């Protein structure tokens, strides 16, 4: 993968996850910009859908380091990715939906999805 292919792939996942979840564009924009309303159900589901589609979350919402590295190593330096994995893999949340939004919130501290528009 390259950054340009990530951009294309992410746009597609955002599109399909929007129709799967019914999230309003305004709330999708908030998520993409890194402002996560972690308790909003459609935000949770949108986050979950994108992360599952990238194999960052497995079917039972377990965080997968391989999946997050495949994406983040395109965007930030190796050592920063290591720290991101160690940080965001240890989020204190057991509920799958809330875990999904909290994971996007944690990671957004490092890079937001909107990042890919600044290629
Ligand atoms: C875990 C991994 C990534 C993200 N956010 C995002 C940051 C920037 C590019 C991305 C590409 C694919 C999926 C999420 C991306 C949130 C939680």
């Amino acid at each position: 993968m390259t950054i340009e292919e990530l951009k294309t792939r992410l746009h597609t996942e955002q599109s399909v996850c929007k129709t799967e979840t019914g999230i309003d564009q305004q709330k999708a924009n908030d998520v993409i910009e890194g402002n996560i309303d972690v308790e909003d159900k459609k935000v949770q589901l949108y986050c979950e859908c994108i992360l599952k589609n990238f194999n960052i979350l497995d079917k039972n919402n377990v965080f997968k380091p391989q999946g997050i590295k495949a994406v983040m190593e395109l965007l930030i330096d190796e050592n920063s990715v290591k720290q991101l994995v160690s940080d965001c893999s240890t989020i204190s949340e057991e509920n799958p939906h809330l875990k999904a939004s909290k994971l996007v919130q944690c990671v957004s501290k490092y890079k937001t999805m909107k990042s890919v528009d600044f290629l």
